[PDB]
């Protein structure tokens, strides 16, 4: 019943941002040819809708069994993980060098978000792995490349990221596993991991654990961290599973959601592990591990509005209760359906319109990924590694907070059937609440875009965007079709380089202002980049009216999704100003010992 | 663990609300004195957090046992009734003639805002029969409240309402169980109710329920609908529960919360039921139920936000994790505690502006319960009326969306421990989601307000409030402490009115803009009162810190929330206001075929 959104897809990689051309120019995309593209994207459909599909409520049903053992992942999810591993889909998107099909990364994406609309806690164990791949690409020595990247790519071995201790999850630099430095060059890894998604697990030959660890006499803090592969199993002479390393699962959490991910306390009981980066930069390495998993959240995001939504309109077309406020609309029933109301078709609206809208911020980032991995162009790559820095936090934090917002407009348009279990608009949202606490909070992601990357940066990041929209705006601003957006569009664009100015101001004067500032200035500008991509959409779609599509109404229907996003959503931006402006005292004045005497 | 906030309940009744002198001036409350009501309350407070509040996680892990035999409540759950029913608590706020000790019901309600915090689940037993005990008082007969009211009063029967069928809730004129007459002048109910709380379980001696059906040549639909007493033990010649009725629970529902109340399907097969109110008028009769529930279900949105703040400022204190951005505020230990970080005291300021804010509304909107019920002046009376009937949607939808959202705050306080089961946090999150659903959505209360309590009586009900503030604006506009609320609240107190007078020009012109208005509209009125209420509670703080009271930092911290509430939450009006002068365009143009072309 879950159906890939293919069509919209295929209408925001090829149509709005160019992908045939962008693929052409990059290096090892050449042959990524439309017609191999799209084969792939329908098998991935399919996989997506005939395999992990229906194991999504089972999944949440049954959850994962801890023993002793091991821990064993709901029916039918090992077997997926076969078919998965049969079609070589881990491969995709990595280097031929390792056994990679050499696919762009933004080709791979699209099986990931239609993986992660399908079944999201299944999805997580291909995807950590994914992440686990990126840190030994980027950082590993040819050796731990031969050895662990080759099975990871294969997707015969999966990977984990060992960071949180029960006192740490945000400061890694209170961290206090240990890697004692042996003889043999390996290190003996000692200490208690929590929430390690995918950390045990029955689907696989072997995990390969990239653990944050402290070397002895390290300096304090993140500067005192390394990174190190502690597999499960050492590997034998052959590159196989070997011997059985002390690395084992003590317990599993019982969680609100993805019960289908194994959540597990990962003990180290002075497990073999290898160096991986320089000694002291292990946080410097964990974060190609960590922006793989932001990003990945950010797709969870757009999941969460994509599942409600197909939950949501199937329901409206189909339930029937009250009548229209202009007359019945369909006399001969007993009720009108309810997509009649008003208020159903503005939760509608609202799902489509984040769904919609941040699909566009998502393949526009994985365009950045593609230019940063490929280019030869140092001048593009600069830009293409500022605007994804800049873009991914947004996405992140942006797309799971109105994910949840999305998957709560799907229960609230089933009324009361919208809580029970059967239907899964519920497990919806239980899966989706996750999305905004773990790999790096919504306030972490809006520090690092506020502090970080915004005003650390002078701003140069976002002026790379705000020039993309003030380029627009001076192309659109007499194009009937779509002025009524660009006025709006090109208000905003000058007030948020104000705001940002303003903020820079104020943290200036009490560096409070940075916190106090950040989560509204991030929500802001998510709301600022979908105002672009739906002007943009918009301008697309009169341009295919204007040339005689014979799809009239998917571009009739984009029109009208735009106008409703600028009309009914895009005015919160004017609370995140007020709050965003208001300062940092009236969050600071209230004394810590004074916020509770009401009892 | 939980804590009842007896402080800020005795702030908000004795000193905004001067109780003492409101139950001076109303019949029967004359021996409602200062110390008994101080010892009442303080005994609820002890029965919640010592019998019921130790019980929550209990009933979320277990649930309810369906048996055909009957339902099992979860482990206590029926001690704790037993408990209850022992301490007297059923019958504190019910007529004299009728078993009760005849205390008022904005007295009842304050027990029922602590067992609501402590318990949901537990408390929804007792709270819809509370329901059933208003419906019999109003309109039972002698001989209906003999028999029923009499044993719903001592807590020895509990009461359930038994509107909802498969193909309808909202839609009530659609509803198709039948009542047969029978020459005995009893009638022959037949008929499948579903997600009816409370409607099978083991904790009392029978189950009164109240059911809505329809008499044979009935009209079409709400004006072809009665109601009927239907016991599930039809009574003896002593009262007593006697010979089994055909009655009875064919399964209950897997939901995502509120596991420890039993939502049953429940089949009637021709049970014996008594007509209570004018044949045809069962709607009428019902809704002093259905408003029973609606106030009750806004006290849950309440709770959601009060528990959300409980377990978020127990967190923030002790949970130590990075550094202030001003410098570390305690150097001594690893990390700062949690509270130090904006963004942190930005979640507990909203969870607490909510709670405290819609607790005022809350006993301001109890004395309106009280002037209808007791007064002996008609022109109070009418005033108490129509100030009821406008609170009664606001309080509903607001406070249960705020509550959910509050519940939602707490959790991102807790990071990734926050989804974890053992904390409460994310149970406090599914346990709120169905406030929104039940007792009519939120969608179905904005409608009530603007439809039904704003637009029909010509903004007369709306008036009444604005009214108060308009006084409260000219007393205070000069008042040095508070003149920084005043001049907002002016402002947002005409632009109420001026966007009432916009919404009903456009209705006029197009009725499809009462739904397209309608949950903007409902928001925005509940921001507005909670505006006044902040603006009171720190003119009264202000006076107190004045008068030199020894409890100084709860008056400043008063004054503290306040300023939160109008510089960070009250601009949502913003976006409220434009997206609902909008207009219904921006929602019906969008043709039904035309919402899922992306697939
Ligand atoms: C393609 C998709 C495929 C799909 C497939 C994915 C699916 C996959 C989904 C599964 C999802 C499960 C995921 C659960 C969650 C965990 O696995 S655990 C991860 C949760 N925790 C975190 O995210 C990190 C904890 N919190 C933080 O981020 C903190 O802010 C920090 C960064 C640790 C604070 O450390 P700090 O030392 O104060 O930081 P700071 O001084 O600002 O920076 C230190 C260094 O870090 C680096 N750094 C800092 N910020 C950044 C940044 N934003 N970027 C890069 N480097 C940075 C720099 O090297 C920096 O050095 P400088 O350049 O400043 O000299
Ligand atoms: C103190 C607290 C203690 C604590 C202890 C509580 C704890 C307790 C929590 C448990 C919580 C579980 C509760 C689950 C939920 C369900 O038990 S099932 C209830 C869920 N469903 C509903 O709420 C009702 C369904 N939906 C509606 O309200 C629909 O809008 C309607 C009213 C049925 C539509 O019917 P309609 O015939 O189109 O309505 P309309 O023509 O506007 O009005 C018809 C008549 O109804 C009456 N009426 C309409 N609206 C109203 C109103 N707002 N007020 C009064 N009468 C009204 C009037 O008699 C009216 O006649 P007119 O005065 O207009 O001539």
């Amino acid at each position: 019943d879950y159906k890939a959104p293919l069509r919209d897809i295929r209408f925001v990689r090829d149509e709005l941002l160019g992908y045939e051309a962008h693929y052409q120019s990059l290096p090892g995309a050449e042959d990524a040819t439309p017609d191999m593209v799209n084969a792939i994207l329908e098998e991935g459909a399919k996989f997506c809708e005939q395999v992990i599909a229906p194991l999504n409520r089972v999944g949440d049903l049954e959850g994962c069994t801890w023993s002793a053992d091991g821990v064993k992942t709901p029916t039918g999810f090992k077997e997926a993980y076969q078919q998965f591993v049969e079609g070589g889909w881990p491969s995709l998107a990595h280097d031929v060098e390792h056994g990679g099909q050499g696919l762009p990364e933004s080709l791979g994406l699209a099986i990931s978000e239609m993986v992660g609309q399908a079944n999201w806690s299944w999805g997580m164990y291909p995807g950590l792995s994914h992440g686990a791949m990126n840190t030994l690409h980027a950082h590993g020595t040819a050796e731990q490349q031969a050895t662990y990247l080759t099975k990871l790519v294969s997707g015969e071995w999966t990977g984990t990221m060992c960071l949180t201790e029960p006192h740490c999850g945000t400061d890694l630099g209170m961290l206090r596993t240990k890697a004692e430095p042996q003889a043999d060059g390996s290190y003996k890894v000692t200490g208690t991991k929590i929430f390690i998604s995918a950390g045990e697990h029955d689907m696989a030959d072997n995990i390969v654990h990239i653990v944050l660890a402290r070397l002895p006499d390290a300096p304090q803090g993140t500067k005192g961290i390394s990174l190190f592969i502690v597999p499960k199993f050492l590997p034998n002479a052959e590159g196989n599973a070997g011997e059985r390393n002390a690395v084992s699962c003590g317990s599993i959490e019982h969680k609100m959601g993805i019960h289908g991910n194994a959540t597990c306390v990962m003990n180290f009981d002075a497990a073999t592990g290898f160096l991986i980066g320089p000694p002291n930069k292990g946080l410097n390495c964990m974060f190609t591990f960590m922006n793989t998993a932001r990003l990945g959240t950010a797709l969870q995001g757009l999941a969460h509005a994509e599942v409600g939504f197909q939950g949501g309109i199937a329901y409206a077309r189909e339930r029937l209760q009250m009548r229209s406020l202009t007359g019945p609309k369909a006399p001969e029933k007993p009720a009108d359906p309810i997509i009649v109301h008003p208020d159903v078709r503005r939760m509608l609206l609202t799902m489509k319109a984040f769904a919609e809208g941040n699909r566009a911020m998502l393949y526009f980032a994985a365009k950045q990924v593609d230019i940063v991995q490929r280019s030869q162009d140092e001048e593009q790559k600069k830009a293409a590694d500022s605007m994804l820095a800049f873009l991914t936090p947004i996405a992140k934090a942006f797309m799971t907070e109105v994910g949840f917002e999305s998957a709560n407009h799907g229960v609230q348009i089933f009324g009361g059937h919208g809580f029970i279990a059967e239907h899964g608009m519920e497990q919806n949202v239980r899966d989706s609440r996750i999305s905004m606490l773990y790999a790096g909070t919504t306030g972490v992601q809006a520090l690092d875009l506020l502090g970080r990357k915004v005003l650390m940066t002078q701003g140069e990041a976002l002026k790379g965007f705000t020039k993309i929209v003030h380029k627009f705006c001076q192309a659109n601003e007499a194009n009937e079709a779509v002025k009524e957006f660009v006025a709006p569009l090109a208000q905003l664009n000058k007030e948020w380089g104000d705001l940002t100015m303003k903020v820079g101001m104020a943290a200036m004067k009490d560096r409070e202002e940075v916190g106090a500032a950040s989560v509204d200035y991030l929500m802001y500008s998510g709301y600022a980049c979908l105002a672009y991509f739906w002007a943009d959409m918009a301008r697309l779609a009169a341009e295919k009216l204007a040339a005689g599509t014979g799809e009239e109404a998917f571009y009739k229907a984009k029109l009208q999704t735009a106008r409703f996003y600028f009309q009914r959503i895009l005015p919160r931006t004017r609370a995140h100003v007020a709050a965003m402006l208001s300062g940092a005292n009236n969050l600071m004045e209230m004394a810590e010992e004074d916020f509770a005497l009401g009892y």
